[PDB]
DNA sequence: CCGACGGCGCATCAGC
DNA sequence: GCTGATGCGAC
DNA sequence: GTCGG
């Protein structure tokens, strides 16, 4: 919050340019650049002075000027006023509705949450969840309820098979004091790059969590993701906790760093690493690190017996978690 | 210039 | 039914 | 929107 106000600025123009121009890489800039003044350790005077950062070029620098001088944009003023934006822009904030749907929504005169709550026989599953929490899914997880839950999806996983391991990731991982949803890396070893000897393997956990009522709802569910709902249990008397997104990846055994560098995080964190991974030669996933060769054409999957191997391929510094929130 | 911009699982639909 | 393109996802 | 070559 060093300069809250600028990376405020950014946020809402990378928003805008997602959901209602469908400008994806204009999305992209505008959070590489929210995110390289997010970590610039003075508070920013000038335009100037941010266009010496990578990633803030000559027309965010114009912006950083207009708003340092009057405290806003005119830009973001007049967005705020269009109806149209207006209402693309909130009905993305629903769990389920994309841009494109947004807007078609628009086009049908369903604008509003009273809107979706009337038609929500236009809704597809995974939208008529996201409306049914809308409010829920908006609240931050206070780090201690990631404590909790965590718990009961260890214990719960154990319950099911001694043998899987489940790691909790995202901004938890990198020890962010509060997260937006619970995200859970599964393996088993059952389940490798060589083979798969179980079937089954992330239904079980799912249903486990279910008949234990931790899980509520479904948005998305095959073989290796799932994406749903969670609640914490509540004592007598007590208000309930909201509901809470989770989502689950069964990640091959032998892939397992591969697959924590991924789910840790942060995406602008993974671009970055994967984009200069790019550069050296090399294309990372959540799976494996290969080569590229002359051709372009990835290779055989290099050894990785630990997070730092694939960060020395690409000759970066080992990064801890806590330093990837970008 | 201007081409590139990380990478992929699940849901839903068009075309056969 | 299958395959491939598209939306969605913090995307 | 920004960057590299
Ligand atoms: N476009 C994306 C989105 C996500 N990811 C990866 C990194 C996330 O940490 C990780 C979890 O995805 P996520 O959406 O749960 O993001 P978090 O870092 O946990 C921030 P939160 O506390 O949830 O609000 O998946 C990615 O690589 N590329
Ligand atoms: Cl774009
Ligand atoms: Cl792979
Ligand atoms: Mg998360
Ligand atoms: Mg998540
Ligand atoms: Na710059
Ligand atoms: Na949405």
């Amino acid at each position: 919050t060093l300069n809250g106000g600028i990376t405020d600025m950014l946020t809402e123009l990378a928003n805008f340019e997602k959901n209602v121009s469908q400008a994806i890489h204009k999305y992209n800039a505008y959070r590489k650049a929210a995110s390289v003044i997010a970590k610039y350790p003075h508070k920013i005077k000038s335009g100037a002075e941010a266009k010496k950062l990578p990633g803030v070029g000559t027309k965010i620098a114009e912006k950083i000027d207009e708003f340092l001088a009057t405290g806003k944009l005119r830009k973001l003023e007049k967005i705020r006023q269009d109806d149209t934006s207006s209402s693309i822009n909130f009905l993305t904030r629903v769990s389920g509705i994309g841009p494109s749907a947004a807007r078609k929504f628009v086009d049908e005169g369903i604008k509003t949450l009273e809107d979706l709550r009337k038609n929500e026989d236009k809704l597809n599953h995974h939208q008529r969840i996201g409306l049914k929490y809308f409010g829920d899914f908006e609240k931050r997880i206070p780090r201690e309820e990631m404590l909790q839950m965590q718990d009961i999806v260890l214990n719960e996983v154990k319950k099911v098979d001694s043998e899987y391991i489940a790691t909790v990731c995202g901004s938890f991982r990198r020890g962010a004091e509060s997260s937006g949803d619970m995200d859970v890396l599964l393996t088993h070893p059952s389940f490798t790059s060589e083979s798969t000897k179980q079937p089954k393997l992330l239904h079980q956990v799912v249903e486990q969590l279910q008949k234990v009522h931790f899980i509520t709802d479904t948005l998305s569910k095959g073989e290796t993701k799932f994406m749903g709902v969670c609640q914490l249990p509540s004592k007598n008397d007590e208000k309930e906790y909201p509901h809470r997104r989770i989502d689950i990846r069964l990640i091959p055994k032998d892939q397992y760093y591969c697959g924590v560098l991924y789910f840790t995080g942060s995406d602008i964190f993974n671009k970055n690493m994967r984009a200069h991974a790019l550069e050296k030669g090399f294309t990372i996933n959540e799976y494996t690190i290969r080569p590229l060769g002359v051709t372009g054409v990835a290779g055989e999957p290099l050894p990785v017996d630990s997070e730092k191997d694939i960060f020395d391929y690409i000759q970066w510094k080992y990064r801890e978690p806590k330093d990837r929130s970008e």
